[PDB]
C-alpha cells in the first residue's frame, strides 16, 4: 500500500513540475477540490514490493502563506523543496519545516534543491546546512531533466519501510528530459556535497 506525501516549499520552486515527471501519476491524478490539491499516485517498485506515494501537490496557495491543516493532516512523509537559483526560497525552508512539523510531528522529510540544471547556481553545496541540524536528508534535483528524481523517494521508502537496504528494481516511466543536465556538472555537484558533508 501507500503513503501520503506532502510536497511543500515556496511558489515557483518547481513542485508541480517535479511531481509531474512521473507519467502514470499524472495520468491517474485525483482532485481534492475541497483542499485545492491534486493527489498524484506515484508508484515505485522496490525489492520489497510496490510502494505508492500519494503526493499532494498544491494549486499554488503557498504563494499566500501556510497551508490549511487539512493539507498536512495524516501526512506520512514530506519533501521540502527550494530553488537553488533563488536564495529566499532556501531562507524560507525553516518556515516550511515549522509549518510542516507543527501538524506532522514524526515523519521522514527530505530536502530537495531544485533547478540544478540552470548554469548560474546561487545556493551551493557549501551553504546547504539545514538538513544537518534536523538530521534530514538532502538531494540536489532538476525536475526538468529528471536528475536525481528517484532519490528523495528511495530515501523515504527506506525510512518508512525501515529497511536501509531497500532498492528500486525498475524506474518509473518519466516525462522525457526538457533540458540537459550535464553529467560532468552533476558529478561535480555530488562531489561538492560529499566534501561539504565531511565538515
Ligand atoms: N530550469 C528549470 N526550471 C524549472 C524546473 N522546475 C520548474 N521550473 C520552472 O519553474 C517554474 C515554476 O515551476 P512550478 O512547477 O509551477 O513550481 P511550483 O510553483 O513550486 O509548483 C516554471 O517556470 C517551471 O517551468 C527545473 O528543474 N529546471
Ligand atoms: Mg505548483
Amino acid at each position: 500500500v501507500q503513503f501520503k506525501l506532502v510536497l511543500v516549499g515556496d511558489g515557483g520552486t518547481g513542485k508541480t513540475t517535479f511531481v509531474k515527471r512521473h507519467l502514470t501519476g499524472e495520468f491517474e491524478k485525483k482532485a481534492v477540490a475541497t483542499l485545492g490539491v491534486e493527489v498524484h499516485p506515484l508508484v515505485f517498485h522496490t525489492n520489497r514490493g510496490p510502494i505508492k506515494f500519494n503526493v499532494w501537490d498544491t494549486a499554488g496557495q503557498e504563494k499566500f502563506g501556510g497551508l490549511r491543516d487539512g493539507y498536512y493532516i495524516q501526512a506520512q512523509c514530506a519533501i521540502i523543496m527550494f530553488d537553488v537559483t533563488s536564495r529566499v526560497t532556501y531562507k524560507n525552508v525553516p518556515n516550511w519545516h515549522r509549518d510542516l512539523v507543527r501538524v506532522c510531528e514524526n515523519i521522514p522529510i527530505v530536502l530537495c534543491g531544485n533547478k540544478v540544471d540552470i548554469k548560474d547556481r546561487k545556493v551551493k553545496a557549501k551553504s546547504i546546512v539545514f538538513h544537518r541540524k534536523k538530521n534530514l536528508q538532502y538531494y540536489d534535483i532538476s525536475a526538468k531533466s529528471n536528475y536525481n528524481f528517484e532519490k528523495p523517494f528511495l530515501w523515504l521508502a527506506r525510512k518508512l519501510i525501515g529497511d536501509p537496504n531497500l532498492e528500486f528494481v525498475a524506474m518509473p516511466a518519466l516525462a522525457p528530459p526538457e533540458v540537459v543536465m550535464d553529467p560532468a556538472l552533476a558529478a561535480q555537484y555530488e562531489h561538492d556535497l560529499e566534501v561539504a558533508q565531511t565538515t
